[PDB]
């Protein structure tokens, strides 16, 4: 609020102005403002960033005037006139060139999940998700309201391979998976896990499995190397590739327990001793009140899929009730941490 | 982010993420959380919130988790279960019974503004609001828009009145307006900041003048005391109440220069000398660079509005070029800061 305002009220409008902050962050991602200024051959004024994204002088400057307070660009005065440039913060996840560019989620966040979040009372309400109220489109099948169109499916896979760019190594590192030779990601998506996974373990092989909408738009959007491969199915019903090792990353939370059980039990029945399932996703603490990004996430899943986040006593009484044994998880002080159990005999 | 990563991608994440944070204030207000919670003999478990803001187990659990993380409640252990119970901030400004209640802005700005919000990106591309892009409502009149339906206006109006509790003293005693016995609160909606005005200075009255709707609405739903009056007209035509003090509180940040030039110079040919226009806004530093807030608040008036919200110079260039004289500003340290201008001869 105002500066000399008490600390109660500083915090309350700071929510309140939260999704303001939000959208700025959006339009400017959506606008492309961040790689205009990584184009150019140095800072820009309003006039010259208005013209290079075609938008209004007063929103241009309004929109990076918020930025520079935000702390996601940086100015300097040059004669009668204000001068923009990136900092390390946008030049690493807002910039299209970046490895680690967050853009995709972002613009993904702006046009989706914030439009959901606005019927947040009713998902509340209910206990369920909203994409007939919010977007007309029927729900009954959760992949073909989150696929209502291609460039719809090519967007949400652009936008969950960023992730992999920042939290791929922890999770991927937290257990030594080079004693499993042959991988399959399960719902691996556009194959940005399996591509890290593959430069760090050199002797492992790894099939990406999807539906295959996601797998002909992967090999038609995304290049490859010699380690992985790609096989379309429905990991519900059709045959699983032999594989020692099984990843599951964000695929358990959009799923409630009894699906997540049929799941468990098709990867079980396919492991042999020694297999492994690997889950990688955001564990909510034992008492369910934090990280908050986790539990705001857990909400999430409420208004948008059928799942939740959850703990780790969830998660293991999951994998334990489907076989398996040798449970153990790991913190990796990041957003996905990371989840391995066996197959006995 | 994850507590291990680098600052510059936990504070995206918390940028990226203030949406959902909004939000969850919004629904709980909009849910009543608060309120049963201060109704409530003591401190009440999920199955008792739930039942009582008549919602799922998992979506109350989610979202009184979430508001304990986020310091609006605090939580409690007794047995096997969790007990909730208010804050001093949700007791005092999201409790309805509370003076210093903001419940109804909040509730607007999540089912009004936030909608608005997901149009950014074109309010920037375009230079204009998006009334009829959200809602389908025609803006070519501002205000038919924004009281789009009776229970709309009276949102509105109950909405605006709340920052008058907190932000009301600090305004209408940064100058002595005792000099001034006489006053009109030009667009004063309820008459909340009349009231306060009336309790501050005894000697004074008042009269709030606003559209026959407006003024329909404050006598039907606020009882009133002996000092203030209530005139009904559109102030861009219609006479004004004769007044030794004009009082522009929110007015003048929904228009551009020139509706505002032509309301100032119709108040300045009503005044006699001595006479005074007391305008109430955010004021912006002079650089437009701050504050954060008011920053947002005037991304928030293109995107709604057609106007912006100004520095100190710019009120004065309006002021003084409409006949103004004696120009002084006081910055409150609050959102809400003070403009004082007089005739001269
Ligand atoms: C939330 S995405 C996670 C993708 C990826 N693992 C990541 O974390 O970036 C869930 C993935 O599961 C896939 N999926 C959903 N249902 C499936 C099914 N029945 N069979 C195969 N794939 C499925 C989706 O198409 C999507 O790519
Ligand atoms: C943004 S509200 C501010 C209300 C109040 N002064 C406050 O700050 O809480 C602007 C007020 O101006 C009133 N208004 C708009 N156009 C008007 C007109 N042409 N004549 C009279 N009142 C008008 C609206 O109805 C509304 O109550
Ligand atoms: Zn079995
Ligand atoms: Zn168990
Ligand atoms: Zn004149
Ligand atoms: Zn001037």
């Amino acid at each position: 609020m105002g500066s000399s305002e008490d600390q109660a009220y500083r915090l309350l409008n700071d929510y309140a102005n939260g999704f303001m902050v939000s959208q700025v962050l959006f339009a400017a991602c959506e606008l492309g403002v961040f790689d205009l200024l990584a184009e150019a051959p140095g800072p820009l004024d309003v006039a010259a960033v208005a013209a290079g994204v075609r938008a209004s002088a007063h929103g241009t400057e309004l929109l990076l005037d918020i930025c520079v307070s935000l702390k996601l660009l940086k100015v300097e005065t040059r004669g009668g006139k204000a001068f923009y440039r990136n900092t390390e913060l946008s030049s690493d996840y807002l910039t299209t060139v970046s490895p680690t560019s967050q853009c995709s989620m972002l613009k993904y966040m702006g046009r989706t999940s914030y439009r959901c979040w606005g019927h947040l009372a009713d998902a509340v309400r209910e206990g369920r998700n909203q994409y007939l109220e919010t977007f007309g489109v029927p729900a009954e099948e959760l992949f073909t309201a989150i696929y209502r169109s291609e460039g719809e499916r090519l967007q949400f896979m652009q936008a969950l391979q960023e992730v992999w760019s920042v939290n791929g190594r922890s999770v991927l590192t937290a257990f030594d998976l080079s004693v499993f030779p042959l991988m399959c990601d399960l719902g691996g998506g556009a194959g940005a896990l399996a591509k890290e996974c593959m430069s760090l373990y050199p002797g492992c092989k790894i099939t990406v499995f999807d539906i295959p909408e996601v797998v002909w738009t992967a090999k038609q959007h995304f290049s490859f190397e010699e380690q992985i491969d790609f096989q379309e199915g429905d990991f519900f019903k059709d045959p699983l590739p032999e594989a020692d090792l099984y990843i599951l990353a964000r695929v358990l939370h959009d799923w409630a327990d009894g699906k997540c059980s049929h799941l468990l039990e098709r990867i079980y029945h396919t492991c042999k001793p020694g297999g492994g399932i690997l889950v990688i996703e955001s564990l909510l603490d034992e008492d369910r009140r934090g990280p908050l990004l986790t539990q705001l996430y857990s909400l999430n899943m409420l208004v948008q899929t059928e799942g939740q986040e959850r703990t780790p006593t969830h998660y293991h009484m999951l994998l334990s009730s489907a076989g398996f044994r040798d449970f153990q998880f790991k913190k990796t002080g990041a957003i996905y941490d990371a989840i391995l159990a066996r197959k006995g005999t």
